[PDB]
């Protein structure tokens, strides 16, 4: 599989974290138009966090 | 479109945030086997944050 990606655009973190939730809780998805997200690790900065899928390309 | 979802399993937050990055930075995707994530808002608790896609189903 592809292990490394390149950022195609700048992205500034909003500070949002993941959300704890209980089975049976009702949730609304926000910002669907921006697409899905993945957890990633920066080789360049060493930090880890969520990134938008459509901001990266295989490298 | 579907505006509300129901959680099928419990999920406990890890505390990870989103990541700032510059165009041209190289990144490695972690935990691909867990699938993709969405931003969501809890109707029951009022909080917002990332959730795993395969933990929710469309709901009324």
């Amino acid at each position: 599989g592809v292990t490394t990606f390149v950022a195609l655009y700048d992205y500034v973190a909003s500070g949002e974290t993941d959300l704890s939730f209980k089975k049976g809780e009702r949730l609304q998805i926000v910002g669907y138009n921006h697409g899905d997200w993945w957890l990633a690790h920066s080789l360049t900065t060493g930090q880890t966090g969520y990134i938008p899928s459509n901001y990266v390309a295989p490298s």
